[PDB]
């Protein structure tokens, strides 16, 4: 009862009854424009970086009901046999625009845009936000920390704290496209093929009852060697036990450093630090593990602690701080009677607290000379800047600020991933999207990327764009006028 | 590059260097004994609602290396042939002892015992510190917002706002255990069967454009009819279009009430109520989903507010407050080399924040006369309370706040469900779960479970259990003077 066989039903109920009321009445098929965006910057960042789209790609080519899918809605929740067989027929036909992987996304823009029979555009709404709002959110935690580290490692070691099982492998795999260089999670690496890091516990430690013989037989079993320190006493017990260790190996092994989980590390890797380079291990690292995000981190390293190495668990893999992003799917266009698409809408008051409606584009706007971030700029599907010798960038609330800018390159963010349900994107390899994050953060101007205070990125709408918005609105207020 | 065909490698990468090591060394079957526990009581909130026990039970009767985890290693990580044998052949012969699902747990205390090969014992931690950590979380989350709401309705709409596909179903049903009446997420309705909710979306609105034509169109589809007022605008057009359907339909459909998800809710509902009052529709009710956690639906509630059905998103299925348990997995008894058991401990400064040493159990205290709790009493393994006239539970701290107890009940609640890697436990269905759940939160005392200020449940070690943690701890910081 029943079997775990189907993402199909991974869904909120409120779509199967919306699917049923538009396929009763002979809607289903009506042509509708739905798009997915979030509101406020993660975190504040700077940036965004986009994840989720392989995991949307595998969901949607296997969205089909199932056997026991059909069952359950029979047997169990009683739809009609009708309706249930147009489920059982079912096949997505739609057409899927969006962001890439490693795409830098910015809020209040599509990310992801979806075209096609108003009841199968429904149907994946829910999925596509729990899986994309969390895979986004966790890349843009890492990019943040890695950037607070600069080059040296970060590790993404939090699966024993992560949301479930799903969390911690899509977000590892995440988290290695925002800015980590390795996983502890064994299974992202066999699966993903992201680099896999460990050192040991303190119950091998435990097991011996004391350090050196520990760290020994850790020597005598593996070449790379990071000895975990401060079982029963840093100082005094387990970083000398090291240093023997690591004299008596000699270079039979690789004494990597050594790791702390604990103490007051502005103080504790200062005197590890000394302790290493006396015995002359100057090139052994110090590896911290212990309640660590961009705040902590940031501020061990302008304390000028001693620390080479750093593996994040619980903060990083649940963002701690923020633990969802806040992206939505929303219907923006959608056909009306006379056959023609038509600009929807839901009031607000706060008039930015409004969907855009209409079929939108994402252009990114740099200039030509310099390659400098102009901001993105947001276009009705009928408009191409790359066609325009001149285009009018305002703030959409704050109107007053303003700029037209020439010579530019503009790039349309949302790209092609299905065309009536079938796959014209080649999905990239994990490393090619990590290089891929990496070369557009590089690209990003200093000012919108930098960790503190970072410059907000426009995201401004077309005068077509932010009019139409406008007018509708006005007219739906005055609509609701009687 | 390979197939996801196993959770077996959902583990950090140091436990398959550390099984290496006590394997090549004659040590992988030491006898150990490692127990999961966390510090602090999440949300501070007075109990917390175990979850995870049928997700532990899968993974651990799945336990076996497959063919394609076989070959990564190998292939990828290159362990030894030798060693990737041993693991080909590996099946679990640990005991594990639990809480179950639906018991009440609390801080310093053993909630999962593992007992046997100490290799063994060591690749089960990860994965399930991931599951129990998760799922006791959300369902301590649920029974909060349960406590606060009543009798009413509580119901989980989090699957978009959820971290990835696993923690949205196993969420959800953990927030059923903990108090939650019903999940949106139809998936989670047919594997686990939980009973699904919805209502509609503004999607179906905007799809005609105004209310009365969509709130028409989900009746003449659906009996049970919620219709979702503000669109446009919940006074002026929602609730009198809800109002004329309800008129216009009659006894032909169940008009269930309507859904507000914006705007603020101690005014507007005041208003709606009045309307639907009015109208002749005092049955109907109205549906919050906005913002919703322990904090704003009090408030709400104690601010008049007339809302009779809560649906609860971001902030349930994240636990948003503090989305980490804080769980941890930790030897307390290794066998010696003269073969017999050892207690054994890490140091910290702070000497409760060291984990108490030994094979422990957790006994239930109350009072034989009117079942008043009287805290749990944590012993070594060779104590049992029912045998002894008196007991004396003392603070672990605060060692001058003390109690003889007489005439109790002392129940103890880790239980068998493994013995030697063998299931002697016969897993309960989910309702069984939930009423267990129910029963647990109805027999504890007021003060302990009280939403305001609860009063911190005694978790007591026994003189002997603290006596050797104290000992232990004495003897390793003397052997750290040298
Ligand atoms: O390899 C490690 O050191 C490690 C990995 C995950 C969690 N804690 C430690
Ligand atoms: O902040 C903006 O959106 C902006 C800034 C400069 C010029 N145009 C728009
Ligand atoms: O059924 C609903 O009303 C619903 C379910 C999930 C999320 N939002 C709304
Ligand atoms: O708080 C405690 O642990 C406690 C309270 C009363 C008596 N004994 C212990």
């Amino acid at each position: 009862t029943y079997a775990d066989d189907s993402l199909t039903l991974h869904t909120d109920m409120y779509q199967i009854n919306m699917m049923q009321t538009y396929w009763e009445l002979g809607r289903a098929d009506l042509h509708a424009v739905f798009e997915c965006y979030f509101r406020e910057m993660p975190f504040n960042h700077g940036y965004a970086i986009f994840a989720g789209l392989e995991r949307l790609v595998n969901y949607l080519e296997n969205l089909t009901f199932t056997e026991s899918d059909i069952a359950y809605l029979r047997e169990v929740e009683e739809y009609p046999e009708d309706f249930l067989t147009y489920l059982a027929n079912f096949e997505f036909k739609c057409t899927v625009r969006s962001a890439l992987e490693g795409d830098l996304v910015f809020n209040n823009e599509p990310l992801i845009q979806i075209e096609g029979p108003l009841a199968q555009c429904q149907l994946v709404e829910t999925a596509l936000l729990n899986m994309v709002n969390f895979q986004t959110l966790i890349a843009t935690k890492a990019a943040r920390i890695k950037s607070v580290i600069g080059d040296d490692p970060l590790l993404e070691f939090g699966t024993r704290r992560a949301q479930e099982l799903d969390a911690a492998i899509w977000g590892t795999r995440a988290a290695y496209i925002g800015g980590a260089d390795a996983t502890s999670n064994v299974r992202a690496g066999k699966i993903f093929g992201i680099p896999v890091s460990g050192t040991h516990a303190h119950s091998l430690v435990q097991s011996y009852g004391n350090d050196y013989e520990a760290f020994m037989a850790y020597a005598k079993t593996h070449r790379d060697c990071v000895f975990l320190v401060d079982t029963y006493d840093t100082l005094k017990a387990g970083v000398p036990s090291a240093i023997r260790v690591a004299r008596e190996m000699g270079d039979k092994i690789n004494f990597l450093g050594v790791r702390i989980d604990s103490g007051d590390m502005a103080y504790i890797s200062k005197r590890v630090r000394e302790q290493l380079d006396e015995a002359g291990f100057t090139e052994a690292k110090i590896y911290a593990s212990n309640d660590l995000d961009e705040n902590t981190i940031l501020n061990l390293k302008m304390q000028k602690s001693k620390i080479d190495v750093w593996g994040v668990g619980t903060k990083l893999i649940t963002a701690y701080d923020q633990p969802a992003l806040g992206a939505v799917f929303k219907l923006v266009s959608i056909e009306g009677e006379d056959g023609q698409m038509k600009d929807t809408i839901k009031l607000s008051s706060n008039a930015e607290k409004v969907t855009t409606p209409g079929k939108k584009q994402v252009w990114r706007i740099t200039r030509k000379s310099d390659k400098k971030s102009e901001g993105d700029y947001v276009t009705l599907w009928n408009e191409d800047p790359r066609q325009e010798e001149e285009i009018y960038m305002f703030h959409p609330v704050h109107t007053f600020i303003n700029k037209y800018v020439r010579d530019f390159e503009a790039r349309p963010v949302l790209q092609d991933i299905f065309v009536e349900g079938k796959r014209v994107y080649e999905l990239p390899t994990l490393d090619e999207i990590k290089q891929y994050a990496k070369e557009n953060l590089d690209s990003l101007h200093e000012e919108y990327k930098r960790d503190l205070n970072p410059q907000k990125y426009p995201v401004d709408l077309s005068t077509d764009c932010w009019n139409h918005k406008m007018n509708l609105l006005e007219k739906v207020r005055k609509d609701v006028k009687h």
